[PDB]
């Protein structure tokens, strides 16, 4: 089943919503596989985040995202990736829809919760960075014959 | 006043979420008249859904409905029908605004969650297909003072 | 740093919906600064929606505000007028996206739950109209550090 990266930010670990942020992952269907609180060395955070290099704000990323542990995640569902981007919301939270992770616990963009991959082939390599296959385990749920046909 | 049909599909009877989707409906302010817990037949599947008859979905929409049972309720409120789809979401839980029942817990479009009539006059043939009166109550609620003008 | 004036109205005063109102606001990231159960004479009401005296609508809305009390509030943080806004939804709770406080809360344009100020004017006017200086307080919270850059 497809899989993406999700990881739950310094932010939210520092303000006790790790739970409420899950909870919102779980109930949607989303299934976790991979699952680890860790904390970001430097060499990860900019490989990560190589794509905005050039910007005003990579300094201030790159900090915040090494200041205390994430929660890191590999998340299955038919189109995870852009089912977890719904739900998730627009990279400003003042933006994303009220109801969604950011829309609803954010405030501003550069401190917004939860990083979910952008796209198919961002999420292989997410994956590929922060996990080992051997962290990764497959299984099937209960659930699973009433989410799909 | 206004009244619409709501079910809550099999999906969510089987996921236990009964009780979570109720309260979505109740915080809304939307009144419930008639409620019961019910296996569908065959023949009323086919009626309630029979605008979709030669989809390429039909034949699974038709399975899954009958595969467990649902919770059919009838719903009272100014504007109900519109009010109801507005919560529900749309169709397709990845279209659905997040805060929106299916926005938040269906995947798929095949499974969606709940049901609500999408007229006026399909919330009157949706009800008397599913309800006898005699199963539809009729009560003042304390809150209604402060719903309307 | 910027702040607004938000009030929950008689109708979630009556519903119980308090609490779950003020959590909204609080997991936003808003901070509340300043906070009163009050019942409004009928002079604050009218100077507080003044601009509204010619409507049709107006009578029934100072009647409606004077009815029970109400919860007054001051909330303090980056951009909060237009982020108070968004989390709460367009004045007709039937237009105001699932997932905000009007969309899950409210059923009618007149009985929608809370009000925000609607622009940096008329949040100091409401502020100053309805909090005296001494009754905001001032205070350094665990999370401002992972709010903000
Ligand atoms: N204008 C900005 N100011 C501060 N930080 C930003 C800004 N834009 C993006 N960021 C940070 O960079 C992260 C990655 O940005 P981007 O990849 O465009 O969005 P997303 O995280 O939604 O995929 C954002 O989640 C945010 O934390
Ligand atoms: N493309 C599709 N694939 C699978 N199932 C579908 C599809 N479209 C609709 N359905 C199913 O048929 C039900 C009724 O369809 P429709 O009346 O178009 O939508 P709604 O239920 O939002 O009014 C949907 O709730 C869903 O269960
Ligand atoms: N057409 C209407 N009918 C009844 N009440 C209304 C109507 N329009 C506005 N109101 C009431 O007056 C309040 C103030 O109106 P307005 O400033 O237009 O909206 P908002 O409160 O969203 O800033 C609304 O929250 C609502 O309680
Ligand atoms: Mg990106
Ligand atoms: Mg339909
Ligand atoms: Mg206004």
């Amino acid at each position: 089943m497809e899989r993406t990266f999700l990881m739950i930010k310094p932010d939210a670990v520092q303000r006790n919503l790790i739970g409420e942020v899950i909870s919102r992952i779980e109930r949607k269907g989303l299934k976790l596989v991979g699952g680890k609180l860790m904390q970001v060395p430097m060499e990860l955070a900019e490989t990560h985040y190589g794509e905005h290099q050039g910007k005003p704000f990579y300094n201030d990323l790159i900090s915040f995202i090494t200041s205390a542990p994430v929660f890191a995640m590999v998340v299955e569902g038919e189109d995870a990736v852009n089912v977890s981007r719904h739900i998730i919301g627009s990279t400003n939270p003042s933006e994303a829809s009220p109801g969604s992770i950011r829309g609803d616990l954010g405030l501003t963009v550069g401190r917004n919760i939860i990083h979910g991959s952008d796209s198919l082939e961002s999420a292989e390599r997410e994956i590929n960075l922060w996990f080992n296959e051997n962290e990764i385990t497959s299984y099937a749920s209960p659930r699973d014959a009433w989410l799909y046909e």
